[PDB]
């Protein structure tokens, strides 16, 4: 829990049971519910040594899971893209994940579901029937990519020059993955040059995405986000739906660096922190330099959707 | 842990594993402890897993001797430096621990992996770089063969991948050994679809790159060439080019076109995982007369001699 | 002997019935160069024009059918936009270009024609010029008989497509395909590969292995009643624009998108489009049949409607004053 | 009026002392087009030549200094090799090309000159021609006064380099930089960026973010006595070849290699080279000084030796018969 300093983001008023060994954090590994200190996987799992895996991360707020159906549908689609047959159904995954959160007692949480090729085979296996895929889960306190004061005041963005986003013809960014070699290089560049977060470009020098977040660009009342070298984010989807509710045209598109610098407003979005403003790029102010009014309406409406009763929410049974 | 090979130049050791030893035939070193394979586990909160923020190397032991251990650990530490990772052990400390690990398994023929990660005490968004706490993990297992023995003798059928290309140096550098195999796995899958044995990937410029776990070498008019850019600087590759120079051939790193691959006199593959083997066809097209060439055969034999003949390439394991 | 008409064997494509005046030295073909209307044999440019030796130029090609120019306004707007993208200031206005081009066609007496308008950086300057004010851009035009990228029997029966493997479309970060240009090094390589492998036309892929375009044409892919065409590594074609408008009028969702090779092979229908020939079907890819290997019904209705739009009085048509 | 000599301010570069005959209509500049020797104002080509509208062509540019052609054999060999790479069969032999080119220079009376030889696919066919035998390739030549990519004072004092960020060199998988070509879309963008950011010349990177080349020149990087130049995304320059030979003669290791931006910034010395100006220093990159910001000693000895090779009797020189 925290006091946020923002009227639209609150936190539950509760205390964790110290008699419960899973309280405040836990994992599900090979059929067992375990505490964080016992949450370990085999070094012989291909999910480690060939990163042969995909995943998704959903969140729980005030005791409700946000867009669980969308999340598990994306996970299973991503698994299909890499020819991975999950050993559980979508319904089974949902039930186990919700149970895991319940055992932690966490009302505000992050829940990761990972599917790997497993430890019963190697990448050179001739017989595809010999592969034995694994599912791993973890539930932890909600994590913030940017702090609360920066959600209010905005963040300073940098366009990376020493690295570009991996092409779809090598390792597809539309498949959520742990292969962050390029994304880590971008973070390191950000430390060197003295900025807060990086945005990468693609092979054609068009806007891609950042480490753990999508970017959105607002110009003359039109709301645009990168369609190609970017994860199809659930937060992004929500942002574009909100934009349409407010009477704006909202579309996926190819966006140039010139268009980024010349934008009315710019924002970032992710399951890990929700929505926040980007007020400058490479030290150049975006319209002056303070969070724009369309961005502010979007941020407020997003957090309303986390609490107002709808089909977007699934109650956790504690 | 042993085989009859059917080849005069590859011979396993004649011995038996002690069944009273719980580490016999396989073991790992994890967070200061020597453990059996079933207890060899790492934290899911290690960044080496969830951001693949790690590098590694794999060396081998043959007839009780580690092969080119110094070169291997030098490459590992160089790769760590390339990704700004400060190892928590020295090169000497790593060598001593790795050799002890093998000794405890009693394996005379083995594969030994040394991995360095960013660790589990921090996250990718950490503001203070001093807060990172890197980890070292090791494992020792029986020697593994990327191709079987009959195929080392008779040759392998290669495929040039069309649905995927090797990750560029401007995204994830192939010259840093890494676990980020998304492209390499796609290539293996394409090989199953099209009915071939192993794949070779191309780079962004449609020049020869490398394969999943191996380098490629191309021989034409007595000149021996291997890809210099989109390829790991292999220790086996290095040995192959040294052997070629010994035999009086010009041996160089270079940019190689697909046309040059199809028109080659000889083609071979190399890796710590299996040594050296011939590639006798590409996309169903024969390389020369479709049988292993004579320069390839001399290289294969000489490689295995170097694994047994007493030299500075060898380091004895104290069993 | 200039060929300027044909019997097509198709009820929806009909040439005009007329004769060229042999007393006219510009009849059947002509050019506009440095203020002068000239015959083809005198249609020459300076080797010192940067439009040649650095290919520092852009262009467009429109057509005339049964005495009417098709979508002239859209064509000249795209040309001027393409010029702006490469920082080239045209020495004529859009209106002036339209007037000169229409006159040129009139002088040829051609009722069915292809008209190319080219803008170059010129011959008064070099690429290393320090003072940008010293550049003196040039406009060149030519008008010729209508040309067909594919023959009439293939418009009816369909064409055999090949996906290129030895070459890829130049990236937007080097030479932008969204700017019409003469820099065809990649496209010519693709054509040569089609001769090697024994196919009729090539389709190139982009850096991400997504569908791009072909030499002188855009590609369109139809699946479960949805009509899609490549948005990135492709010229914003005027024929493409017309095809998508027609699809919407038939009640289909019609969009620009990123399209995979798997999707191409698994398509219900595939077609090609260009000013140079209109619209035609692609019935196989790499020797694999698309559906049952015959032109699909959505494609057929698009082809027929396209040619109807070339004759039915609309704002898409501009009459030539012969 | 025609400028054909200068006082250079440099002891190692000296023009010839002579006067052009004003009775000669080809004096000071001329071209060879379709079998005819013509003056610059009549030097024109057909707009229907594919060398224009599909840039389906390759070329080379050699120079003449103090009445001798420099490395003519190497130049014509590269030209014929480049033609072969794009499946273009030249309509003249290498000997015929040499003889015609030398005659052309002789007719201009120029002792210091630039000579361009171009081979195109021609005007007797189109890119869609089914029968390869129907292609009729053309050769075009021009001879002009020697041209300087950088002025004399900058050869002495050095040039300010910029690494381009808005554009990258066309990949070998689209349009090959190892085939000399007129397809300069990326190179022109780089020049434009140089005007925007306030620098003198640009250097482009390749797809892997490694050093490529510049517009009309190769780059060379010197570090701890080792001399290196980009091997992949770069023309195999004749000037580059000469520079590396000179480096070996001075006792330096001289090699083609993959070079990173970090290595460029950290270099002891950096230089540029081309037929169009010879050799010159690069003293800063993106406003950052290379070493102490003045031309390095290895660079200076290379520059001087290059110009010695242009005058000292050797097999590198072919005399023009005036
Ligand atoms: C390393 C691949 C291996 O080390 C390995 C080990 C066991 C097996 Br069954 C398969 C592969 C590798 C190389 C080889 O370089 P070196 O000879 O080990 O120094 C080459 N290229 C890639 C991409 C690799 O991963
Ligand atoms: C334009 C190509 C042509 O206009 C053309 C003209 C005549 C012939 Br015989 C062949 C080609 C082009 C397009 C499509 O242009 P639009 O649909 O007519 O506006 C698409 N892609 C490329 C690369 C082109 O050059
Ligand atoms: C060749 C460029 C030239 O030939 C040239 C001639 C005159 C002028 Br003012 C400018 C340029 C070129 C090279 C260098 O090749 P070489 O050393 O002359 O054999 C390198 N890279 C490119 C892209 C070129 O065009
Ligand atoms: C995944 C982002 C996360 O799941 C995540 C988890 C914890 C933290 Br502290 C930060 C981020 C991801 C996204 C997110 O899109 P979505 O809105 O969660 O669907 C976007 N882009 C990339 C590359 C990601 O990895």
């Amino acid at each position: 829990t925290h006091d946020t300093g923002l009227d639209y983001i609150t936190y539950s008023d509760y205390e964790l049971d110290p008699a419960n060994p899973l309280a405040g954090g836990a994992a599900w590994i090979e059929g067992a519910f375990v505490p964080p200190s016992e949450a370990r996987i085999s070094i012989f799992d291909q999910g480690f040594y060939t990163s042969d895996a995909t995943y998704t991360t959903f969140h729980v707020w005030n005791g409700n899971a946000f867009r669980l159906g969308d999340h598990i549908e994306r996970l299973f689609s991503n698994a299909e893209s890499i020819r991975l047959i999950p050993p559980l159904t979508q319904d089974e995954v949902k039930e186990i994940a919700l149970e895991l959160v319940a055992k932690t007692e966490l009302r505000e949480a992050m829940v990761t579901v990972t599917i790997t090729r497993g430890y019963s085979s190697t990448p050179f296996e001739r017989d595809i029937t010999k592969h034995r895929p694994q599912v791993y889960m973890s539930a932890c306190p909600y994590q913030w990519i940017v702090p609360f004061d920066r959600i209010r005041d905005g963040v300073h963005l940098m366009v990376a020059q020493s690295v570009r986003r991996t092409p779809r013809s090598s390792i597809d960014p539309q498949v959520k993955n742990f292969q962050w070699g390029d994304l880590i290089r971008a973070i390191q560049e950000t430390h060197d040059r003295g900025f807060e977060l990086p945005l990468l470009l693609d092979c054609d020098n068009l806007l891609a995405e950042g480490p753990g977040f999508n970017v959105v660009v607002i110009k003359d009342g039109v709301v645009r986000s990168p369609g190609r070298a970017a994860l199809p984010g659930i937060t992004r989807k929500t942002v574009l739906e909100i934009a349409e509710s407010l009477g704006h045209e909202a579309i996926l598109a190819d966006i140039t660096p010139a268009e980024l610098y010349d934008a009315d407003e710019v924002l970032g979005c992710s399951t890990g922190g929700g929505v926040w403003p980007f007020v400058s790029v490479d030290g150049n102010s975006i319209s002056d330099g303070v969070p724009g009014p369309v961005t502010q309406s979007i941020i407020r409406r997003y957090w309303e959707l986390n609490v107002e009763p709808s089909s977007l929410l699934t109650p956790v049974q504690y």
